[PDB]
């Protein structure tokens, strides 16, 4: 709907502070995933095999640090152009997506993953208007990816 220039402020403060400890909340957000969804692990190469969710994993915390920066930077794109732009790098994870076996229905789990991680994240500062912000960028982000999938059959 919206992102309001204060919107967007927000999700740039919450991706900072997501930022600053990188390996301790990619590990929280695979936690809440697998709580939400135990059969995704198999999934992920990193976790698939495992017995717990790896907490010094290089290729984890790359992968779902890739994930936030691209919801924070639709976050921005929608405020400033009001648009997600489709590129070539969401037409290349479309068909990423397809071939990993990723559907439309497991687009619901990965958003309430990011809403839990984002809120234990900022504790005590975290809002409403903070949540309705993550999850329309998250929303217009997933349309595009979720049409390029469509399209890179
Ligand atoms: C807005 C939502 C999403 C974003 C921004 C996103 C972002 C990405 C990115 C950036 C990659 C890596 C591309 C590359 O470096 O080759 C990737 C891979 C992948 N994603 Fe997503 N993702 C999203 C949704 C989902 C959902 C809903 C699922 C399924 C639960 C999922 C499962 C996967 C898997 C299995 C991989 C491959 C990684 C591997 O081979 O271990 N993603 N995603």
């Amino acid at each position: 709907g919206a992102l309001t220039e204060s919107q967007a402020a927000l999700v740039k403060s919450s991706w900072e502070e997501f930022n600053a400890n990188i390996p301790k909340h990619t590990h929280r957000f695979f936690i809440l995933v697998l709580e939400i969804a135990p059969a995704a692990k198999d999934l992920f190469s990193f976790l698939k095999g495992t017995s717990e969710v790896p907490q010094n994993n290089p290729e984890l915390q790359a992968h779902a640090g890739k994930v936030f920066k691209l919801v924070y930077e639709a976050a921005i794109q929608l405020e400033v152009t009001g648009v997600v732009v489709t590129d070539a790098t969401l037409k290349n994870l479309g068909s990423v997506h397809v071939s990993k076996g990723v559907a439309d229905a497991h687009f619901p789990v990965v958003k309430e993953a990011i809403l839990k991680t984002i809120k234990e994240v900022v504790g005590a500062k975290w809002s409403e208007e903070l949540n309705s912000a993550w999850t329309i960028a998250y929303d217009e982000l997933a349309i595009v990816i979720k049409k390029e999938m469509d399209d890179a059959a």
